């Protein structure tokens, strides 16, 4: 269970950046945070949904100072949309992550 | 309401797993019907948000707050028709202090489960 | 509660003033006790509640949306504890249809306004 | 009217780029952010909280694409402390207004 559907609408679980394999990537947050969107359009292929119809997006982040660097791979995924909504949380996370991310999206 | 399985993501992480004090306010992890003893408490939904809110008891105490210094809570729910049930409850812990802010939201909860509660208190 | 006001700031807005609609959602203003006349509303909670719901179905309907695509709900309130009286009237205008989401805030509302109500909703 | 405190906590209106007197300031995204953390700041003292004591800040915007812009000037006011929260939100503006923010802070 990596979210649920309720009319129409995708809300995903957090995404934290491990492989599918399920152990977690080598690098910075700016790699971690690539590792977590390629783990979003995977669920959210499965969902029905996609980034274009991502209407809200939460960042939950080790460190608020790391923000732009996060962002900076956020506006490479949402650069032709841009979410509506977005929120930065800060947040402890699982052993070594330093950023996870949730979305809302429409079902296609 | 559906589920979303996928083999190509890892597992997901319920992001509020964990809880965390940030500039005297404790944000605390989702409190789920579990039992010292590591099992749900499988009973009605008026029983499960009876130890849910043991559960956030505790966490609070830990984090030098209580019930008395919650701001806002999140109630995670099965079924949205269910939530008459758990507010009665709720109203025993929050009879003469009531949060300023609270939000109610359909969620998927580890298995058993019919609800779960995060909240956010100022520490003492 | 106490409210704030200093001559060194101009007057807030309330940030959900006007609606809109971006990538097929409608984000409605706050909807409060107004009459087609432009009178507030003379009458309990309840009363003014029903009038909020009837200013939401003409914003819902006008954006190409209903009360069974709201997906969110965000209730103003002025006392935590008339919420039950407020939810009376909430659910039976989400009768069969539940959001999966919605919040209750503590607010300082327009003058006699002692609800007010704003939706997120889906235009299919 | 230009916010309430419950329980500690201050919960700011959304302040826009008015002046004090109630003129829209004129200039760019940046300048009407600076206009707003000023009327923000005059709020949180009267309210008894402080940019410090700020716990969330939420951002309403007339377009995602000049958030850049809007984030550096919340980055000159957060600098030595960062609310622990913000979000950012599209949303339908007084006229004239880019940006508008409330922030929700300890007193």
């Amino acid at each position: 269970s990596q979210g649920i559907i309720v009319n129409n609408m995708f809300y995903s679980s957090g995404q934290i950046p491990l492989t599918p394999s399920g152990e977690m990537v080598n690098g910075d947050i700016k790699e971690q945070t690539h590792q977590v969107f390629s783990n979003l359009k995977a669920v959210l292929e499965e969902a029905g949904a996609s980034f274009e119809t991502v209407v809200k997006a939460t960042v939950f982040i080790a460190d608020m100072e790391q923000f732009a660097e996060v962002n900076e791979v956020y506006g490479q995924y949402f650069d032709t949309h841009k979410p509506a909504r977005f929120c930065v949380e800060v947040a402890r996370l699982p052993k070594d992550a330093l950023v996870e991310i949730e979305v809302i999206a429409l079902v296609k």
